[PDB]
């Protein structure tokens, strides 16, 4: 028929504003600006659960870390920025950590490690020679190319803590 069109308004979200510091407070707050950068810079520190805040030239670190080291590094990087006078650690570990681990009662442990040494040797053919321990008695059975490789095998077998005696049964070619 005829022209109708539509009526639509316009909005200016991005306008210019060339202003500066005429009378605003930006001193301690300006210190946190670099601190949050030092926290995110370190992969070892999850700044996601860390709240940084500067109060009277003192940067307070509070939140939840994975381990102690995570927090220890946080306070270091925070104090690494220029402007901060002191850092207050208020971070808390949320995960569990131990200190003294232990194994179990089993002579097989000697065999487990004795093998790791024999195969790591430059002459002891642990690939063809097997070792087993009984009551702390390390026994080596198999075949070697020469006595040089035989002797070495036993040399380490008796060197492993927990062994009471060694029994070289590996034959030579």
């Amino acid at each position: 028929e005829n022209n109708a069109q539509t009526t639509n308004e316009s909005a200016g979200q991005k306008v210019d504003s060339s202003m500066n510091k005429v009378g605003n407070f930006m001193d301690d707050s300006a210190i946190t600006a670099k601190v949050k950068a030092a926290l995110v810079d370190h992969d070892n520190i999850k700044s996601t659960d860390i709240s940084v805040k500067t109060d009277q030239k003192v940067v307070t670190l509070s939140g939840f870390v994975e381990s102690q080291a995570q927090a220890e590094e946080a306070v270091k990087v925070a104090k690494g920025v220029e402007g901060v006078t002191s850092v207050s650690d208020k971070l808390h570990v949320r995960d569990a950590k131990e200190g003294s681990v232990k194994g179990y009662a089993g002579d097989t442990a000697t065999t487990s490690e004795i093998k790791a040494k024999l195969l790591a040797d430059d002459i002891v053919p642990s690939r063809h020679v097997k070792v087993e321990t009984t009551d702390g008695v390390v026994q080596l059975s198999g075949t070697v190319d020469s006595q040089a490789q035989s002797d070495r095998a036993e040399s380490i077998a008796k060197a492993v803590d927990g062994v009471k005696s060694v029994k070289n049964d590996l034959k030579t070619k």
